[PDB]
């Protein structure tokens, strides 16, 4: 990237030797504007390099609008049907690993995504995953009976990312109705064991799908197991 000198602005001297400057820079930087103030300043202050940043809100006119941080390659969803066959096992654990990573720090913070899945996951400079925007198929038993939400009904969603990922893209429950995806996974049914997908990590992803919330390992849990499984191979 080069930056044209007019942009910047020269203030004081910092460090001497090249010579270090205190400046400013006014450019026109890309970014991912939603369009529709207590609710809103809560989000600035939850940062992390694993979630799509706010970088501020648009008040003044209508429609108001949300300005958040451009991620170059879009969503995670796509980006693995397009580049199919194209990615390592490692590469695919290395995702989840990213997506969990900023979970675990949403769980900390005591915040509920909702709707956690690769659609909403997005990809950037050097395959950085990040989680954004914070469908019975990631929805957990208790969603869909009781409409309880917690980070525990998030371990399910991302146990159906998980899946997304190793299935490089795949659609879960695809050609099942939503009735029929709701009795099934009652039943005890879970998505298969995708091939690039090792035996252990089926394993997280059925211990992330427990019917019982409290069964379900938290995401600080995961995160632990999933590098683990990075180490070892
Ligand atoms: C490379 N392909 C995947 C297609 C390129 C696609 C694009 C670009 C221009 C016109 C159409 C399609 N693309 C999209 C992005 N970026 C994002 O989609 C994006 N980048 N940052 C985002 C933040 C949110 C967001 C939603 N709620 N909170 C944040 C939602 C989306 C984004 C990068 N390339």
């Amino acid at each position: 990237s080069v930056i044209d000198p007019s942009e910047l602005t020269f203030v004081q001297e910092i460090g001497s030797g090249g010579l270090v400057h205190l400046g400013y820079w006014l450019n026109k930087d890309k970014v991912a504007i939603k369009t529709i103030i207590e609710e809103a300043e809560v989000m600035m202050k939850l940062s992390h390099p694993k979630l799509v940043q706010l970088y501020g809100v648009c008040l003044e006119q209508a429609p108001i609008c949300l300005v958040f941080e451009f991620m170059e390659h879009g969503c995670l969803s796509d980006y693995l049907r397009t580049q199919r066959g194209l990615f390592a096992a490692e590469t695919l654990l290395g995702m989840c690993l990213d997506v969990c990573e900023g979970m675990a720090y949403l769980e900390e913070a005591c915040v509920i995504h909702r709707d956690l899945a690769a659609r909403n996951c997005l990809v950037g400079e050097n395959q950085v995953i990040k989680v954004s925007d914070f469908p019975v198929k990631w929805a957990s038993p208790e969603v869909f009976s009781f409409s309880r939400y917690s980070s525990k009904s998030d371990v399910w969603s991302f146990g159906v990312l998980m899946w997304e990922v190793f299935s490089e893209g795949k659609i879960p429950y695809e050609n099942r109705s939503n009735s029929e995806v709701v009795e099934d996974i009652s039943t005890g049914f879970r998505l298969y064991k995708p091939r690039l997908a090792s035996t252990h990590v089926y394993q997280i992803m059925n211990h992330c799908w427990k019917e019982r919330p409290e069964d379900r390992p938290a995401f600080s849990r995961l995160l632990r197991q999933l590098a683990e499984i990075a180490e070892s191979g």
